[PDB]
């Protein structure tokens, strides 16, 4: 077979040279401008229209957790990849780890009060705090899917009571599943931990807003792990400022990098961390995709549904 | 049979209301000075004397992990305790998930350099930073006890490395065990993360001083849960000036409340909390009482040993 690879700026001959390991009957190369050499399989990240246009691929990896921004390019260049071809993502390969230690530590630190601990050392303030108690620190994950249950799972560990949203029911035993728009307003009625870890699609662009953030109980604290459009920054600060929101922790922002006069770099309520909450992991990637690949080739399960968005 | 309980600081009369339900055919009453009635067990932090003095109790349960202070009173008056009068201690009683909280959520913060995003985040800076390798992170535990022994768990969970230091050999499975003074150089040369649990005796005091902190790696953290006088405050600050140790996060100090005048509280690599790690959960305290008094009354396997200082 023979297998395309492009990414901007990733370790191209790393990745070549661990692809031919785990697939040693496959042929592969970096694609530049100009190759219309014939591939089986094409593994990209923001790839140019030219290189997947035309192509009968057998299926194409896009190499990421999200897909939001292949997806886009996709409706704005019809032409660039056929309905015929395949589209797969990453799920996990060491993403959902990554997602559980940020969010373990960090709901920890709050729960704990580290955030006010911090507030009086830099006074050199002294005090005892009274303890904060589970019952009162329902974690609510808003996206309930491949990282949502990861980190579902570790916090459940920890005994926080647990609930969940999503598009459709989910079984977890422990975690009450809320599902549709028309069971968010209860879903957030409870959560002083919300954590997103949602995709970005039409359905969920600015779904944090004032609307959504009121709905919380008071002294809550967001934790956005997913997309920065998910958040309407200027409600955020507002509800920042009012003491609705006691602390925001965030990893992405609607323009990347946060651009120096954004409110939220200096407030101090707000914890930024420049977009690296979870990141594809080379070697579980390579031992994922070719894993897929031999089962796509033996007809076996195992992909993006480009009609839903995600 | 008679229970006299005495706490400076303590809701006496929710304990004694507790400790009737849970042991019913108990006369339970608040210890004040002149009261020489007769009692069977004894409930006590920091008691004064005359509590004790003269008394042939069946038992005396001191309500903290630690035990420096009473077994340093019981040194200077030998008085006060007769050595007849077994002494008991509270074990976990919910401690010890409070110093898996605190150590898990700190371990993971460093490890994800939530340190360096935040000096980077006062500056509005935004830079991604390399990821750390859990086998560059071995974390080493400087007592191997009850607290001990459930951070070292809760840390296997992920995936550390994983050592730890007391007076005997340990057994548990992924966890290197070394004891003694003569093995003590070993197991500080790889720690990482340098976890404190030792109780506090003439054996302990200072041993975190400048001839240990040389020996960790480069870029080591430490993390004090146990005693201030485990700890050389101007060792540790000069370590932290030269590099030597990247963060520090401290419960404890040779003095409570830290003077302000300390270095410690403004020092840009010291994190402050006050000696609010773990405490006494007093629903789990009473089961564990009640629990052992009714084992000792069975004859039944149950204990702070006088001699050796723990
Ligand atoms: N460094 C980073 O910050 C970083 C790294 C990796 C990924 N991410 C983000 O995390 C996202 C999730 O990754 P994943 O692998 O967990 O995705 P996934 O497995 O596709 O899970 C998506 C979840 O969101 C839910 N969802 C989608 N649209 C919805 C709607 N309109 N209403 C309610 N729920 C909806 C889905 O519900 P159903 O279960 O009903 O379908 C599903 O539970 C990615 O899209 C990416 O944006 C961020
Ligand atoms: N808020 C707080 O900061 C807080 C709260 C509660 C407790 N604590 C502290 O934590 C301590 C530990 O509690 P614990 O219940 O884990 O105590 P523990 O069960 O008695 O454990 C003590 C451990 O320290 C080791 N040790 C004692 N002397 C030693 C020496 N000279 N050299 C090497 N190792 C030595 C023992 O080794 P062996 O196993 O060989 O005997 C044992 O592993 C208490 O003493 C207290 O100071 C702090």
């Amino acid at each position: 077979m023979d297998i395309i690879f492009y990414h901007p700026t990733f370790d191209t001959q790393w990745w070549i040279e661990a692809l031919r390991k785990a697939i040693p009957q496959a042929r592969v190369r970096a694609w530049k401008s100009g190759d219309n050499d014939s591939a089986d399989y094409a593994l990209v990240f923001h790839p140019p229209v030219e290189m997947l246009a035309g192509r009968d691929l057998k299926a194409v990896f896009a190499l990421g957790a999200g897909v939001d921004s292949i997806l886009s390019k996709l409706q704005a260049h019809p032409e660039m990849l056929n309905p015929s071809v395949p589209l797969f993502r990453l799920e996990d390969t060491g993403m959902g780890e990554q997602m559980q230690e940020y969010a373990v530590s960090q709901v920890l630190h709050w729960f704990r009060r580290f955030d006010d601990y911090r507030i009086q050392q830099n006074s050199s303030h002294w005090q005892p705090l009274p303890e904060y108690h589970r019952e009162d620190f329902t974690i609510g994950i808003l996206g309930a899917g491949v990282l949502g249950s990861k980190v579902a799972q570790s916090l459940q560990t920890w005994r926080f009571p647990l609930r969940c949203w999503s598009r459709t029911r989910k079984s977890w035993p422990g975690v009450q599943s809320f599902a549709g728009r028309e069971e968010l307003s209860a879903f957030l009625s409870q959560c002083r931990v919300l954590i997103n870890l949602l995709p970005n699609t039409p359905e969920t662009v600015g779904i944090i807003n004032q609307q959504l953030l009121e709905k919380l109980p008071d002294g809550a604290y967001l934790l956005n792990l997913a997309r920065g459009v998910h958040v309407v920054e200027d409600d955020l600060l507002a509800a920042l400022d009012s003491g609705k929101v006691k602390g925001a922790m965030l990893d992405v922002f609607n323009r990347e990098p946060l651009p120096p006069e954004s409110p939220l770099w200096q407030h101090p309520r707000v914890t930024i961390t420049p977009h690296v909450a979870a990141i594809t992991r080379p070697a579980e990637a390579v031992e994922y995709i070719s894993r897929t690949i031999a089962q796509l080739e033996k007809g076996e399960k195992v992909q993006v549904d480009r009609a839903r968005g995600y």
